[PDB]
């Protein structure tokens, strides 16, 4: 018996629509050397992002709407178009949900549901509160150190986030009664969410085995005659990453403070709650075993490249084990909405960014940069290249496509303007790492920790912009001094 | 606070496991001319189906488990493997959820949720009960006639089912208080579910624009020198389809009777309920408009082949309209479990069948048939070919791959054993149509109407086997007499 329609934010359609429309009417006056379909896809993508901002039809709905409009105005098919030789010359909106990152994140949400159902997350939370609970910044630094230690083993940031630290964040927040999409999110949950994201950034920056784009940078620098190694990257990123570990958390605590700042009796409270939770149970032990097994497969995935260890099949396998074991039914995994919502909208955004890359937008931007800056001292050239490689990730959603597309061209321009090779390589790599401090779709950890409701998106974008300025200053200046020190030039 | 694990049917793992194991140990003694990977994939597929039967880890769980085992023993990657020329020589478990049929069915489940929420389904149900409510077989024949009329326009059976008649079935069942997965399913819901499936079969058989496999048969017969036309197919399938319309419902009513057989006062009851529902509302009017628009796009999709009318993008578009209009939020579409469950398990089954087709199983079966039957009167040859083209669809899940793979070879053998061309073509086409009376994954309508809980799977398979024998008798004998009558030979 439904009487009245649901409440929809129609005002939020103004800025997206308008933006799109204007760019569309601008199409004939496009920057030149560019294709009509490219500019149209750019306009639709920008309007979709402005919608994700103004939040009409929450991100799933507006992403579906942007995909629909993409298919209507003739920028994308529904089924992949083949060249009669098997090659897929055009992808479709259906060939977008077969993405590894989105399915990994969904299965990780499901594993997190299992951790929350068993009672393991809350036990871990009270343990961490007994250890470093008081002075919540202590909790933030502990999660930062945990992520840093895990960076050396787990080569997938999306896993390090949705499998280990996002559950810990959720549990610690639910022990403080910090629920999402509620004015009670500001207690401790939002601070911890943000700090988890930025600790994931730091860990990705410290170890070359912290993410894929770093490996892509390695392959490229080897293409141009510079061999990045686990020890060199580490010895170069140690100092700047320590400076960041010391600063970034402090400015987050000063800018986005944890409303609940002090817990003078965390020890007794955690002990009381644990003892009230009774001894550890069988489903909790099984979930712990499955979690340790998944972590083991993830850390082995760095030495053995094998389909059985794709870092997503591992999540499928853990979920399957939870199903055949009992701690997780199938209905428990079916109405875990976050999984399907993120599947939908992340897949759609990645598809639209891929269409931006294929239609010849990024390549034109790269040629423009290559033909614009001609005579300058290589210092300003490197500054400009870092700034561009930073603020171009607003038009990407993978982090690997960004590098494959813009790392070799910008590095080439730098080395051609007199800059040294190792410095430019490592700087553009650190920049491709800290790019994540731009958006809510920049990577897996952001697409996870921005949509949990603990942190709004306006605040997310603003604070990430500021912290990106800070990251660029830190890495550029400090790491340049550091690389001049240790024989990199 | 979870204490005890969930209840899992461990006994149901015996038959699948055993089966698999045995076939695996049989591998060295495989039929010959076959590949090891092919026989292993066959074993895993068969065990997965036996699991879907015995129901450990409901179909979603056992399909996930079969996919996991597929990836573990080295039969499928997780990411598509390319040949360095762009061609995809091996598909992955992730490149399986980008399927048009599964996403169409999911979006149709969502549209059905909208129809049930608005109050439109119940109004339609009481209308149909006022018209042909008494003598529930009247309801079955009305739904049959509706599906038959829609066959001439909507060229997608999955849509005709999940968009029009599955909602009507659900509403009429919920007006009789027939809920699924309940001993109250036998009242009227199961009979109507079965009858809807078989009416979809009949409509697919009557009009060549009733499904894709019929178009595939058309293309093939044109390849071999026989031009199927909308008027010829219809004039040949009229008589047998009338015989089926008269018989099949009767044997279903005699074999699977609708426990509630008589409703002597349907008129007054429907009028009372309608008047108690008040005049038609605004959300109902909007859902009706969206439904009519989707039906219009679906019927236009037969004359204009355009990505904007893919018969799945239309469901995406209807859902998007319901979102931007208000009658359907995003949370309403996120916890619609059936959509995601069918996505999962149908995609996985289609992927495994595609692996059966690529590894060289179906092609070997076809060569075996081509090299086995050599000297026979073409009548027994056609009998054997119809039987094989019928009972090979247990190893397929699309209905189009089946035809593309086995229609031209069997038709070739028939025409080479003396049989006439038009007769063999039309008979194998009708057989590719009635193949759907085999399984729960044979097509979209079956994968929909078998998993709704109104009809079990054991009963489904048994009754579909019997009705397939009956369909083969009817079509073969009657249609052969009919084609001999009208100048087809
Ligand atoms: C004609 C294209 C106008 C721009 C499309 C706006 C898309 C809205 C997505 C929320
Ligand atoms: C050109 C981008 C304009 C985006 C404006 C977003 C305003 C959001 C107000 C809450
Ligand atoms: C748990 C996945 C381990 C699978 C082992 C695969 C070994 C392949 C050797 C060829
Ligand atoms: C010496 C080249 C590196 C300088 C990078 C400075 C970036 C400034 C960010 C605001
Ligand atoms: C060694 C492979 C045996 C096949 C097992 C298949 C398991 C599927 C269970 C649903
Ligand atoms: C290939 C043999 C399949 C056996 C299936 C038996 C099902 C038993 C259900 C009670
Ligand atoms: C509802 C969308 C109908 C299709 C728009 C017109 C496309 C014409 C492309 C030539
Ligand atoms: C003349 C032969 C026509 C084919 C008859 C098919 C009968 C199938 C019997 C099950
Ligand atoms: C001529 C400069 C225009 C650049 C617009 C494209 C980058 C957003
Ligand atoms: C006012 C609702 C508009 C919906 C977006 C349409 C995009 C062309
Ligand atoms: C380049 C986009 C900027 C993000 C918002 C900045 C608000 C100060
Ligand atoms: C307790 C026996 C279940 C084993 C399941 C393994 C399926 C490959
Ligand atoms: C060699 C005899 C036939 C075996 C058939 C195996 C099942 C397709
Ligand atoms: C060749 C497969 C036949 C299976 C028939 C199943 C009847 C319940
Ligand atoms: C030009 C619009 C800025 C937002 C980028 C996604
Ligand atoms: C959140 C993962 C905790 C596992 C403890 C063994
Ligand atoms: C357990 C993974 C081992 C991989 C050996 C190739
Ligand atoms: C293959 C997983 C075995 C676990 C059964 C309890
Ligand atoms: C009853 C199991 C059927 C096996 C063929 C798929
Ligand atoms: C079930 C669809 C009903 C639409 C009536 C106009
Ligand atoms: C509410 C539907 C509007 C679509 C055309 C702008």
């Amino acid at each position: 018996a439904m009487k009245t329609l649901e409440k929809v934010n129609y005002k939020g359609f103004i800025w997206p629509l308008a933006v799109g429309i204007v760019l569309w009417l601008i199409t004939p006056w496009r920057p030149g050397g560019l294709s009509v379909q490219a500019w149209e896809m750019f306009a639709i993508f920008v309007a979709t992002i402005v919608g994700c901002i103004t939040k009409p039809l929450p991100i799933g709905g507006t992403t579906l709407l942007g995909m629909v409009v993409t298919v209507l105005v003739g920028l994308a098919p529904v089924k992949d178009v083949v060249n009669s030789k098997g090659v897929v010359i055009q992808t479709g909106i259906l060939s977008s949900f077969g993405n590894s990152a989105a399915w990994l994140i969904a299965m990780a949400f499901i594993m997190a549901h299992g951790i929350s159902k068993t009672g393991l997350g809350n036990r871990v939370a009270y343990v961490m509160i007994e250890k470093f609970g008081k002075r919540s910044i202590g909790i933030g630094y502990a999660i930062t150190g945990l992520e840093l230690m895990m960076g050396a083993l787990i080569p997938s940031n999306s896993a390090r986030t949705g499998g280990v630290t996002w559950p810990v964040v959720e549990s610690i927040s639910k022990s403080y009664d910090s629920k999402p999409n509620d004015p009670s999110r500001k207690k401790i949950g939002a601070y911890l969410d943000f700090m988890a994201f930025h600790a994931n950034i730091l860990s990705t920056a410290l170890f070359i085995t912290g993410a894929a784009p770093n490996l892509v940078a390695q392959q490229m620098a080897a293409q141009k005659g510079y061999q990045m190694s686990w020890v060199s990257w580490f010895w170069a990123a140690l100092v700047p990453v320590l400076v960041a570990t010391v600063i970034i958390p402090l400015v987050i605590y000063k800018m986005y403070p944890p409303e609940v700042k002090e817990t003078p009796n965390a020890k007794n409270w955690a002990d009381d709650k644990l003892k009230e939770m009774g001894p550890i149970s069988k489903p909790e032990k099984i979930m712990a075993t499955v979690f340790c097994l998944a972590i083991l497969l993830w850390v082995l995935s760095g030495f053995f490249k094998i389909p059985q260890l794709d870092s997503a099949f591992v999540a499928f396998l853990a979920v399957t084990l939870l199903l055949i074991t009992g701690v997780l039914s199938m209905e428990d995994a079916l109405h875990e909405t976050g999984a399907w919502n993120i599947l939908i909208w992340l897949s759609i955004l990645i598809f639209m960014a891929g269409k931006l890359i294929s239609y010849g937008f990024i390549a034109w931007f790269a040629k423009f940069i290559q033909s614009e800056v001609h005579g300058i001292n290589w210092g300003l050239v490197l500054v400009v290249l870092i700034l561009l490689m930073f603020y171009t990730h607003y038009f990407f959603a993978s982090g690997t496509a960004h590098m494959t597309a813009l790392y070799l061209p910008f590095l080439t321009v730098a080395t051609a303007m007199g800059a040294p090779l190792g410095l430019s390589a490592m700087l553009l790599a650190f920049t491709g790492v800290i790019n994540a401090s731009t958006t809510h779709y920049a990577n897996g950890p952001a697409s996870i920790l921005a949509t949990t409701g603990y942190v709004k998106q306006s605040e997310w974008w603003k604070m990430n912009f500021i912290l990106g300025l800070i990251y660029m200053v830190i890495f550029g200046i400090v790491g340049t001094i550091w690389m001049k020190i240790i024989g990199i030039w």
